[PDB]
């Protein structure tokens, strides 16, 4: 019994904290580096974490369920337990199939267009919300990076190689010269990748999950994965078309914003390692810097 034990513990905690909730079945459906999500009674999702723990995400679902006008479904929190050492959010599973590159490639041109229009429409509607009632949830990525650079300088920066230092400094120089943080701010999903997008039986967008990183931030943020060229995402043209449908936005700046975030990735990974005292992340990030430096 490996997998069997985690599930038992979480079944115990769910029943203990949610007085009249009976767990008849429970399985792991996903996990991050510091969280685990479970499917319970083939009906409920329970996102859990042993903290930095789930209060903001819940506030955002509550704000969005009150204010969004859309047929696209999002989580609606029925159960929550939030404490310093433990957080749990429960909601009814949104039913559907996650969008993937393989699926997209089987769709007709028209089906692809309609999906793109759906996404644009959802983003336009969310970005247009008056965010006053969630004003607390502001995120300044540039300032966050500066603070993370300071933490590097205070911890391991001096032990890095010249090549690692150069990569970091060359990123900081670019950050200082860019104008992409100076545009429209709005409420963004802020992790808007196709593993969070659900399709219904006609390949239309039916739901969106994981607003855990959402906040008032640069409008460009919600396009960075839609613009990404990788195995996990659909491709740059997909993001471009969505941008054109969404309208009133500088595409070249959206791409610059995406490229800068991408350049930061290995540094983000290093910083996560430092803050969470996980050496393997520090090592992975540094190695990634070498791989990027040597790519022709
Ligand atoms: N079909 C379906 N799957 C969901 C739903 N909610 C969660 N999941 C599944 O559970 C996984 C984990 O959920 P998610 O919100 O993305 O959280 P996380 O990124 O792992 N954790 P965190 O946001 O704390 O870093 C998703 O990849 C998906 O497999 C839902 O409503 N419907
Ligand atoms: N799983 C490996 C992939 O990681 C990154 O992309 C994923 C992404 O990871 C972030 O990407 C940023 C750098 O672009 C960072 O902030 C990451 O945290 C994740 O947050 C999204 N929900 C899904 C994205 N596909 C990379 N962009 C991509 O090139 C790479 O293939
Ligand atoms: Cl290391
Ligand atoms: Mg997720
Ligand atoms: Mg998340």
């Amino acid at each position: 019994d490996d997998n069997a034990t985690n599930v038992k513990a979480m079944k115990y905690l769910i029943e203990h904290y949610f007085d009249n909730f009976k767990v008849d079945s429970i399985e792991i459906i996903g996990s991050g580096y510091d969280s685990v999500a479970y499917l319970v009674n083939n009906e409920y999702i329970f996102k859990t974490k042993f903290s930095k723990g789930y209060a903001k995400e819940k506030a955002i679902y509550n704000f969005l369920n009150t204010n969004l006008e859309t047929n696209v479904k999002i989580p609606n929190i029925e159960y929550s337990y939030i404490s310093d050492e433990l957080s749990i959010l429960g909601y009814k599973e949104i039913k559907g199939t996650f969008l993937t590159p393989e699926i997209y490639s089987t769709m007709s041109e028209e089906e692809q267009n309609l999906l793109k229009r759906d996404i644009a429409s959802f983003l336009r509607q969310m970005h247009g919300l008056d965010y006053t009632d969630i004003s607390e949830c502001t995120i300044d990525n540039k300032q966050n990076v500066l603070e993370e650079y300071i933490l590097l300088r205070e911890t391991i920066y001096n032990d890095l190689t010249d090549i690692e230092k150069d990569y970091i400094e060359s990123f900081m120089e670019r950050l200082n010269a860019t104008t992409v943080f100076e545009g429209k701010k709005c409420l963004c999903h802020n992790d808007f990748s196709c593993n969070h997008l659900l399709l219904d039986g006609n390949n239309r967008l039916t739901g969106i999950i994981d607003f855990g990183d959402s906040g008032i931030i640069d409008e460009y943020c919600d396009f960075i994965y839609l613009l990404e060229d990788s195995e996990e995402e659909i491709g740059t043209n997909f993001g471009e078309d969505i941008l054109r449908m969404y309208g009133n936005i500088d595409i070249e700046k959206a791409k610059e914003y995406q490229d800068i975030v991408e350049e930061y990735y290995p540094i983000e990974t290093i910083v996560y390692g430092i803050k969470n005292i996980k050496q393997e992340f520090i090592e992975n990030g540094r190695k990634e810097i070498y791989k990027r430096t040597y790519k022709d």
